[PDB]
């Protein structure tokens, strides 16, 4: 416990909901976010001008106007106008990559305290690319890949290193399985903020109050033969279903990072402590072994081996992906999402590096003291890994 | 005491959004001929490289970190390198130097790039969708949405800045920008573009090569400038001919720890000390630099005086003048080679392209330059401020 430490004293997220049809669906990206930043202050009760930065992870629509959103969601959630705040993107990383980056502006004597979130309205922004494609991207075969759809790039992994349907199905429902358990022994109520908004009526347009409080896209009864009878999307001939797939969701993170002095100052318990982080590359064409990668780097930056680490936060993106990436790494399944991922939870994609965080603190927390090392990692869009360690707090 | 140092930092030229000439050429053909300069000046393994971090502002996000991608792989460095971007508004190409420098300062890695792009062609300023009513409910939530040109009006009038001194100011950096280019004081620093001109009438192309600013207009006169309209406000005093012009162009910097560039043997151009991003009024945006500043000097255990030369972004003269006063900065030590009244503000790519406009001016002035600041003011209310010491 050195006092140079990067800890984090509180950990929340929204809901995370089905993007369109979901409860945050008429919600404002910056009325998603505020709740859970205000969450933050209200259960360590520092003066929110001691924050030195705000940093959030989010990935679709125009940088400006989202930048904004999060300026007008900070004022929202009672952060004085001294307090700045920015954005982030590293696509499915993002969210943990502002954890990362309020981490390492610590580190590097910036500030002193500092919060890391992850924000996505998957309702508000679509994923379409603007404009025309420079003709020179189809000159060079990795840049090329970087336009594939992240679908195939799912068929990539499966073939690759034989991710049979089977399995990819199984992952699925043990994804849905873990989240309704989960939700019904109340493993979700620490980490999840409420959220107080409306639900608007598309025919007559009336709006009505709210409160959001429970992920919207678990499918409790969903069966390995319920899965068996999808089509491939992206494929004839393949192995990747909207049911092996993650779900598009809205919904947002959200964690107060300070040094570890400064939390004993102030006598605030100690959810967690910050190790390593690394983010790196990997073939566009298939992305989804990021984990694989970045795993290794992160553990071995930590002083750590594999087997140290008690629990894993890997993203659900596909199953052909989150499958292969447990096998190559050895890791046993028992470890790796013990309240289930994406499949069933939903990719907010912004959000998602952020929440889990929350997710993996918490539940490192129930576990007691024998869970000691905890991962987060996810693999990225165009080719990248991020992965990060982080220890027990008390 | 292992340092952050810079070892090269370059820019393409700025040039005009929609009619300049970078007009027809896409993002990331901007961009990768910087990011390609920095490893053919110090000769390192791309593949050393531990993060590619561009500051980029109004593109639609998942696209452009994809571009940067696509830069990346154009300028010869191998998939094994990640790529990111960061937003901080107009303050973004400097912020991801400043991410850089944190970065390797924690140990995330040793050598990194901080970069900024901006193609204020291709990408308009747009809200989607409709404004969260709360904002009716918070005067500082709904002043973020206050156009950056009344911000101006608003500093002009609150500090009392004549529009004969926004005007002046304005002919100052016309006449700066035309003799830097002129006396080849930014050969240095700028990456020539080999492109293209598209004839928008007949669709016929030319191939050119675009190795100045285009933006600069020499001639400009206050007689030339007391002409024009104030354009948010009737009685107003900010002009377009005293606001930053909209451009295109990009920025990147090589950023390691000191022990590695002298084990590669590589002259260092500069060292990193300092950086500060604060919170100010959103309805006064333009006060950034006067807050963010003081900051990170304080943080670098300086004084103001101590400062030799400021990059502080021309967004409207109205602010840049007052944070000069309100600062008590000698003029000639700020913009010394002019500044975005005449070439522009490729937003994202302004931060990054001040610390390679920055670095190599130190450099030129010789030992006597010891520290310099870039600096800028930010919509939404923010001012950013990095401190650097001279290299060798």
């Amino acid at each position: 416990v050195f006092g140079d430490d990067v800890v984090i004293v509180a950990a929340y997220r929204s809901p995370l909901c089905k993007a369109k049809r979901g409860g945050l669906k008429d919600t404002y990206p910056d009325d998603i976010l505020a709740p859970v930043l205000k969450a933050l202050i209200e259960k360590t009760n520092i003066n929110p001008a001691e924050v030195g930065d705000i940093v959030v992870g989010s990935v679709l629509g125009a940088g400006s106007q989202r930048a904004s959103e999060c300026r007008m969601a900070a004022f929202y959630a009672g952060f004085p106008e001294t307090v700045p705040v920015r954005t982030v993107n590293r696509q499915c990383s993002s969210g943990l990559q502002a954890v990362a980056d309020v981490a390492a502006a610590i580190k590097a004597g910036f500030y002193d305290i500092g919060i890391g979130a992850g924000l996505e309205s998957m309702t508000a922004n679509p994923m379409a690319w603007e404009g025309s494609v420079n003709p020179k991207v189809k000159t060079m075969a990795q840049a090329q890949d970087c336009l594939l759809p992240m679908g195939i790039t799912s068929e990539n992994v499966a073939q690759k290193f034989s991710i049979t349907r089977q399995e990819q199905d199984q992952a699925a429902v043990g994804s849905h399985r873990k989240t309704a358990a989960a939700t019904a022994a109340g493993r979700f109520k620490d980490e999840i903020i409420p959220i107080k908004t409306k639900i608007v009526d598309p025919k007559t347009g009336d709006e009505k109050p709210v409160t959001i409080s429970v992920d919207d896209g678990i499918r409790p009864g969903t069966s390995l033969a319920d899965l068996a009878k999808l089509k491939p999307v992206f494929r004839k001939d393949g192995s990747t279903t909207a049911g092996t797939s993650s779900q598009v969701s809205d919904g947002a993170g959200a964690v107060l990072l300070m040094k570890r002095s400064i939390a004993l100052q102030k006598g605030l318990p100690i959810l967690g402590v910050f190790r390593t982080f690394a983010a790196v590359g990997v073939p566009p064409s298939i992305m989804g072994i990021g984990p694989a990668v970045a795993i290794p780097a992160a553990v071995k930056a930590a002083g750590l081996q594999i087997d140290d680490i008690d629990l894993f936060e890997i993203n659900e993106a596909f199953a052909s992906q989150f499958v292969y990436c447990q096998k190559k790494l050895e890791i046993d399944p028992q470890k790796i999402n013990v309240n289930g991922g994406a499949m069933a939870i939903g990719h907010p994609l912004g959000a998602t590096g952020a929440r889990c965080v929350a997710t993996l603190l918490h539940e490192m927390k129930r576990r007691g003291r024998d869970c000691r090392f905890g991962v987060v990692s996810m693999c990225i869009g165009t080719g990248m890994g991020a992965a990060a360690v982080f220890e027990r707090g008390d």
